[PDB]
DNA sequence: GTTTAGTTCCTCGTTTTCTCTCGTTG
DNA sequence: CCAACGAGAGAAAACGAGGAACTAAA
């Protein structure tokens, strides 16, 4: 008990709690603590980047192997990329958290920025399969509420072979654990090239302005208000006769550099991702999942409930 | 000729689960 | 050595979107 309370104050004083040997990669443990190993430090720097680069453990495995670096088990990787023990922080099992007296490997953001990759992996089941559908995960039956799954059948007459790609809610695959929910089963090839159109034109749409949204025309009325609040405060307290004069003009001289600048600034005007289907594939369902958050399909109507809103006013 | 369907096994990254062992603590 | 126990490393089993055949209706 007291040897606990220990522990827990040995944390909550900064120090690393797990110091066992060789379950401290990136690490060297010298007395209790822990001081950065130079060599594996630079290790867990490329393992940190190429998986933000990837976003997939197996890939940055293989790519590891292709370096000749010494590659490890999948498992072992996971932890280092997650863990904060690697970006600063000392921990207790949910009772203590705080940042520890080690020198950190990873920055802060580069850290909650991988948790992210892991965060948005684990709500898109097998989106790392080369089998990941261009709208995995994405698709939701209005029916039932379960999610649709990509499907594939191919059969043959004669000589010629036939191949057909659906996306069926998952009642009309389960056949067995779940009844059916009555609503439709979309051809691949459309679902897709619908979703796509709206895609696009989403795209094209966002990016122009209000004009309440878009100063050097602005300032030049300041000048105006200027010459305004200024003669009038001279009929009451005001200044001297003079003292009208030396301002005045000021704001004149003031004006023609403004004047000049707008008319000057309107000729050089006046005289004067976003390719999706160029996108690689896995890079496309990207792109995609960053864009839209759910896809609900009705039997023939289907509704994008778009992740990203627009810059402009709705109605 | 074309599709729509049901069985009955695969796939293969990511996840869980469950022992082994280390080792700091008053 | 006491006693307690959190949690990496590892091995292995579980997940789950998808897949390949082949067969029998529509
Ligand atoms: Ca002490
Ligand atoms: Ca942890
Ligand atoms: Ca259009
Ligand atoms: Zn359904
Ligand atoms: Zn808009
Ligand atoms: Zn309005």
């Amino acid at each position: 008990d007291r040897m606990v309370m220990g522990k827990i104050k040995r944390i909550e004083a900064g120090l690393p709690l797990t110091t066992a040997k060789g379950r401290t990669f990136g690490y060297d443990v010298i007395d209790t603590k822990l001081y950065i190993n130079e060599e594996e430090a630079k290790q867990l720097r490329l393992i940190y980047d190429i998986f933000e680069e990837e976003q997939s453990i197996t890939f940055l495995q293989k790519r590891l192997k292709k370096l000749g670096f010494k590659v490890r088990t999948y498992n072992r990787y996971n932890n280092w990329l997650t863990n904060d023990l690697y970006c600063g922080y000392v921990s207790y099992k949910d009772k203590v958290h705080v940042k520890g007296i080690h020198e950190p490997i990873i920055s802060e953001e580069q850290f909650y920025r991988v948790q992210e990759i892991f965060s948005r992996m684990g709500k898109n089941p097998n989106m790392n399969k080369e089998s990941a559908s261009l709208l995995n995960n994405l698709v939701v039956c209005s029916k039932c509420g379960l999610g649709f799954v990509h499907r594939r059948k191919d059969t043959v007459s004669r000589g010629k072979k036939y191949h057909y790609r659906y996306y069926s809610c998952k009642t009309y695959k389960h056949t067995h654990e779940l009844e059916k929910c009555g609503n439709k089963i979309w051809r691949a090839d459309k679902l897709e090239e619908l979703i796509i159109d709206r895609v696009n034109n989403y795209s094209f749409a966002s990016r122009n302005i209000d004009k309440e949204d878009e100063s050097l025309n602005e300032k030049l009325k300041i000048e105006h208000a200027k010459k305004k609040r200024l003669f009038d405060l001279y009929i009451n307290g005001s200044y001297e006769v003079s003292e009208l004069d030396s301002m005045m003009n000021d704001i004149d001289a003031q004006i023609n550099y403004y004047e000049a600048q707008i008319e000057a600034n309107e000729e050089l005007k006046k005289n004067k991702t976003v390719d999706f289907n160029s996108l690689e594939f896995r890079e496309k369902q990207l792109y995609l999942k960053s864009l839209i958050n759910k896809i609900y399909i009705d039997g023939e109507q289907v509704t994008i409930e778009w992740l990203l809103e627009h810059h402009h006013h709705h109605h």
